[PDB]
């Protein structure tokens, strides 16, 4: 586990979010609290989600008697959003290991009317890869369904000495904000996770190839998409195209 425990990141982190007390936020890996307590001050409620039994019972000596910290020992990766029973979307934020990092987005993803926006510090290397653009060596899996369900902005660069203890690479801060009013949508979103999971299984074949199963040679005209091209090259909407004619 790193702590952060660099006030001007800290600080700057909080600039980022912009609290305010209309707010709910949930925090994902609260560490020690050295960013909730800046943020205490600056919403209504703050909900911290943590697995560790140490960790939690530290910030429930730290926390009991601030009215509004609610402190959860409950595993992220299946926690039901949508318990924090308020009538607004709620705002997340945290610091995530690398390990964690995509299946808690997709977690997040899958539950997505309840939520805002996000806020996460992330190994540099993942919010690439989210941010990556089409056609690109990060543009992947990650990349395809963060951007189906968000539009997000790498906001800037965390050095390890902002740690305790450090990590080994650079870390940074991503904004993620679901999209709405787009089209064309995927009318099935589990479809289209296994089209995209399906074509980016085996990165050096054609997508033609990677989805033959799926998608027949007499199909690809129909989606205006060139099937010998390799997943890496294909458009968000591509990748929603293909999952629309599936379904």
């Amino acid at each position: 586990q790193h702590f952060l425990h660099d006030s001007f990141v800290l600080q700057k982190i909080v600039s980022a979010i912009h609290p305010q007390k209309t707010d709910t936020l949930v925090e994902i890996g609260p560490g020690r609290g050295a960013l909730t307590d800046y943020l205490l001050t600056e919403c209504d409620n703050l909900a911290l989600v943590e697995i560790d039994r140490d960790l939690v019972a530290f910030l429930q000596k730290k926390y009991n008697q601030q009215k509004n910290i609610t402190i959860y020992q409950n595993d992220a990766l299946q926690f039901d959003f949508s318990s924090v029973k308020t009538d607004k979307p709620l705002r997340v934020v945290g610091n995530l290991p690398y390990n964690i990092s995509t299946p808690l987005l997709f977690h997040l993803f899958s539950q997505i009317h309840c939520i805002e926006d996000m806020h996460f510090m992330l190994q540099k290397e993942v919010v690439r890869r989210i941010t990556a653009e089409v056609g690109s060596h990060d543009y992947g899996r990650l990349s395809v369904m963060a951007q189906y369900f968000c539009d997000n902005t790498y906001l800037f660069t965390v050095s390890p000495q902002a740690f305790t203890p450090p990590p080994r690479v650079e870390s940074a801060i991503i904004r993620l904000i679901p999209r709405h009013n787009f089209t064309p949508v995927a009318k099935n979103l589990d479809q289209l996770s296994h089209v995209v999971k399906e074509a980016f299984s085996y990165r050096r074949k054609t997508v033609g190839n990677a989805l033959k199963k799926l998608i027949n040679p007499s199909q690809w005209p129909l989606l205006e998409i060139n099937p010998q091209l390799r997943p890496q090259e294909l458009t968000v909407e591509d990748f929603v195209k293909i999952s629309n004619i599936l379904n």
